[PDB]
């Protein structure tokens, strides 16, 4: 007998009750018995994307015939999963496979076409060295084989639509994925053959968030199959966290551990405006609006088919542009630069906007993908940062315009990109000596209004009409820059710390170091550098001259033009 | 039973103390325990590497269920692994093997729950059994996975993983990445201690702690085929047979690290590098001794460590004419820090004087010449991390050369137009150019070497930007060699020469006149001496070779290189 | 030609062989690292190939083995030579 | 027979990505086929045609000597191969 060798026959195993009790995806059951009582072409070919319990909709098919559930034309079917994985195990030999098939294919016949045949992953079946589709194919023409195939969407379109005969002697029952409530529903199914072999308790709050956070925070296994996954591994931990050496009911936090591993987010979101604050001071109406925004996409209120923030950030530069944008995605997401930066002076041809979406298919730069599209499919939840959007060629707001409106990119492979989970951030000069010269008791509305009419002669009317909120960042004064580089002598400091140095100062060398390079010309990055340089050559020179001891009081102390360094 | 015809008990060898003590892995353990006692996905694979132990793990997983410091889930449970020759010991017959696999199977089904099956080199088991009119392995428990009557445990490696088991559909979703870390070098003193006692039990003979430490750092420092711990393990076990060897043929049993290191040889770091480096200048690249001592200078400034490491070692540039061994200088330095001659990156910017710069070097726009190329600098750093790179002729730049170079000075770390992140910090960058070469030529004689290379950098200050050289950690001056050093480097080329001309059977010495016609011919200012390589070619080898051919030159005679009026003549006496 | 390699490499885990392999490096790589069954059962003693000077003192006391055969007088610059232009001249 | 002559005939024709291979030639004389060896090379003589300086060369070899001739055609050759590539030739001529 061939069958024993190769088959599993499903229906005696759910006879004892083995597998599982398949709650849901009736439907598809449904149709499945529509196409095994054809005359000619019998043969189901269950389609979907994987993780989706087709084996499962197989299984409650012989559930049903167990219990009767079907019509009067399936009673006392037997369902046969065939291996096709087996059939190709000894090929050394000229007909070796045709054997083991001829066999299967004879005592089919012989049962007289009481056996419904499951054969999973059907993509097998077409390459076997003609081969195996050809000894299936006349008996699945005939309806006298009553194969449930059972495969892959793009398995399905890759190997089976690219050969025709094989194609229509199925026919496709397409499986929807389930949605987040048939996954509680699952979940609420399988709940008490969890309990009763891991011997625990499951809460069901931990289920239906465990089912939320699987279908959020997971986007490449799908539902059931990460929700199950989780459950699964959290109610082994809580088996050996009791079994150790003290909960038995898994809550939906030991879920999020296991979802971060493998909500006082909103006690820090009403301070947000305060964290902003901490890294860059000044500048309080883009942390604001910026806040603003973060809590209304945190809050949901925001449309989900737009990216988070559109902003056309505005004014010369060193006013806190790029430090509010680290600090941003770090207080926000992870880091300061776990984002991605774009300098636009690059772009300012076609070709250029050939380049930062990708390549038409045939040409050159295809296979590479583009330059943001990349940048955003490696990293979903991210931050984009537009260098200098002012230099750029006038069309590339035309890509900008599809972004910021509907936060989806089509690049030159042609796949879409979300944009839903991440910040657009703009930075511009377009207006920067005309808020440089009128800063002066002049509010900042009116500011806002004439810098938006000089933009909007700059700018297409459609992209100005794209944007959520135009900060100015006006130009900040003598004590604002002066804070700037005290809290730039504090992470000086914090580096010194890492670097393992207790170092002091004058008062006298911080007026020297804050009047070195200030200008509101070009912002607190000249003064940045030149207290950098001026700090970095002689102090780090004096480290490797050999004077400088890990523990000692380093002063330092002002010389004539410069600063010292001394060791007490 | 079947069972103990041709299987192997780990638990009955581990409670009778016939196994490998295992310390440490108790991570991988607790993952392995959290995979094994669920409903779905029961089975592990131990996804390693060709000797990182993952054998020691299932050996330590037995050792804690002989001590009970399992879970209660894993108590009683009896691993047995599976062998395969015991297996194929009598089985010719059409059948006779594959009954004895599936009695194995069905032995395993009747133990109910109770045994744990290990399967090393998993991928193998499901690609063996090629018999004929049968079957194999890999299918006949195939079965056995997805029917829930085997509680699979599996080892492999990850490329082996990656091909036989991510391809296949209820293969993959039996089996579970846990991965297999390799460990460090104090996990692997710390395991060398859990295991010193048996090898001192064996060999009589007694293990010194330094010498473990010194045979792990050593290990992890130089062997590249194996990996950690395994490595330590073999060269402390033949650290004690060859002390065994010593007490038998021609009386020590403590193993001291100097043994080690005459095994590690057969098969420390800081003064003595810069003993070696500061010696090892010298016999290569002739003269130029203050850059010899001032790139000894900036090694010792760099390798203090007492620096910012968020900037690249190397910043130099080197003036001077051509023909004054820049490319020994480079060649030298990867000679000792990376140990060859073309572990090095030279790049020649005489030729991005045009806009097309940063396309070319660093990595192009698509559309363009260099695009489908990779990049002369970015993605050669992609293929060499681990290397130096010498920019010849940064004169001849454009201002988008500038700002990657204000990104290296600054950063090291870089991105070139694709996006993928770079970073130079491992590296030493090497501009050179010959601006004030003329000065140089002029009046190097009757000068010193300070004020010249003040007056020098104030000529680079008339062409550079001050804030663009203040990132350079020194400028060195590249002299005009003139008399003894073109002596010496014509020398070493007749050296060449000559030994080529010795294991020919000739021997020839070069009279001294000789040579000063080949050094007021073969060099010149405007070039150095390439014009010395190609007429030492042409005015002696020649003739040498129209003589030798033509029946004239016998062996045994040294043939003076004697000189014409002005040609170079090889005689006979 | 279940022929050999089951019933002598299952004595490799029995303890009752004692054997000494023989291989180029091209079948350990293939055949026997691929092997990861009977790994920790060999060490690779990488026999390398002999410098110019072990093949001289080879060819010395094979020179001496050759002489009663064609009863020649083998001349050590011939020894020398043939060393030198083999390790050169063939590839 | 590793004694032979090689001639590259017209190679400037080629693809730039074929050139990296005799850049292994004319480096070390070894070249690593696709089954895996190498091959010696160092036995045969390497010679290759090209005619990158034709309007230069038809030009101004007039009132020109040949170093200066070839000093000219070898920037253009610059501009075509690489430097990484001739400057391991042994000689370029110039007819
Ligand atoms: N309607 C359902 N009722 C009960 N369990 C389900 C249902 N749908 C899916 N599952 C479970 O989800 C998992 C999916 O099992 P499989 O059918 O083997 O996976 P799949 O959906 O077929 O995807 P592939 O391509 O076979 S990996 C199993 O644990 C099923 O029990
Ligand atoms: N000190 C030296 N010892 C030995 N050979 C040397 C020495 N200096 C120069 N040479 C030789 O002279 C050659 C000159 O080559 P280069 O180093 O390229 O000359 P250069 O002065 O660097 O001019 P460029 O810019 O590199 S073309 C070297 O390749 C060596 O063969
Ligand atoms: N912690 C440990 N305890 C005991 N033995 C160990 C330990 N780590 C490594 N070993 C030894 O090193 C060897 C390496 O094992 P493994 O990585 O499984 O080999 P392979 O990679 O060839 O399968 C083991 O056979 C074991 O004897
Ligand atoms: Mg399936």
């Amino acid at each position: 007998q061939a069958l024993k060798k190769y088959t599993i026959d499903l229906t005696e195993r759910a006879e004892q009750g083995k597998l599982d009790p398949v709650i849901g995806r009736d439907e598809e059951i449904r149709r499945t018995i529509q196409v095994l009582q054809r005359r000619t072409k019998n043969n189901p070919v269950l389609i979907g994307e994987p993780g989706v319990g087709k084996t499962a909709i197989v299984e409650g098919l012989a559930q049903r015939i167990i219990n009767g559930e079907v019509p009067e034309g399936l009673k006392g079917r037997r369902v046969l999963a065939l291996d096709m994985g087996a059939l190709v195990a000894g090929a050394k030999y000229r007909g070796e496979f045709e054997e083991r098939l001829k066999g299967v294919l004879n005592d089919l016949a012989k049962q007289e076409g009481n056996v419904i045949l499951f054969i999973d992953a059907l993509h097998t079946m077409v390459g076997a060295g003609m081969d195996a589709g050809n000894m299936l194919k006349p008996a699945l023409a005939r309806g006298e084989l009553h194969c449930v195939g059972a495969t892959t969407l793009d398995e399905y379109r890759q190997y089976i639509e690219k050969d025709a005969a094989l194609e229509r002697r199925f026919q496709k029952v397409f499986v929807a994925e389930p949605s987040v409530e048939d996954t509680i529903a699952i979940l609420r199914g399988l709940k008490e053959r969890y309990e009763l072999h891991h011997h625990v308790q499951i809460t069901d709050p931990a289920i239906v968030a465990a089912a939320t956070l699987s279908h959020r925070y997971i986007a490449d296994r799908q539902l059931p199959d990460k929700a199950i996954d989780l459950i699964d591994e959290a109610a082994s931990s809580i088996r050996m966290q009791i079994d150790s050496k003290l909960r038995n009911k898994v809550t939906d936090a030991e879920i999020a551990e296991v979802l971060a591993r493998w909500e006082s987010e909103r006690e820090k979101l009403l301070r947000m405006e305060q964290e902003l604050h901490h890294r860059v001071i000044g500048q309080n109406e883009a942390v604001d609006a910026v806040s603003n925004a973060i809590r209304r996409s945190r809050a949901g209120l925001a449309d989900p088919n737009r990216p988070i923030g559109s902003f056309l950030f505005l004014g010369p530069t060193g006013v806190g542009k790029t430090e509010l944008c680290k600090a941003l995605a770090n207080f926000m997401f992870d880091s300061d630069e776990a984002m991605v930066r774009i300098d636009m002076s690059e772009f300012m041809e076609k070709h250029s906007v050939s380049r930062l979406v990708g390549a038409p298919p045939g040409y050159v730069g295809y296979e590479e993908g583009g330059y943001l599209t990349e940048a955003v499919r490696r990293r979903p939840y991210s931050v984009i940062l537009l260098d200098a959007v002012e230099k750029a060629h006038p069309d590339v707001f035309n890509i900008l315009l599809q972004v910021l409106d509907d936060g989806r990119l089509t690049d030159g492979q042609g796949r879409t990109v979300d944009f839903r989970n991440t910040v657009v951030i703009m930075t511009s000069n377009l207006g920067s000596d005309l808020i440089q010269e009128r800063f002066g008791e002049l509010d900042y509305a009116h500011m806002k209004e004439l810098v938006l009419g000089v933009v909007s002669h700059n700018f297409r009317p459609e992209f100005i009409n794209r944007i959520d909120e135009v900060v100015v960042f006006h130009p900040l004064g003598e004590q604002h820059i002066a804070s700037i580089a005290q809290i730039q002598l504090k992470r000086l400091y914090k580096r010194l710390e890492e670097r393992g140095y207790e170092i002091h100062i004058s008062d006298e060398a911080l007026k020297l170091l804050s009047e070195n390079g200030y200008d509101p010309v070009y912002g607190a990055r000249p003064l940045k550098r030149a207290i950098q340089q001026q700090i970095e050559n002689p102090l780090a020179q004096q480290i490797l001259s050999g004077e400088l001891v890990p523990g000692k009081v380093i002063r330092l102390e002002v010389n004539e033009d410069r600063i010292v360094a001394v060791q007490h």
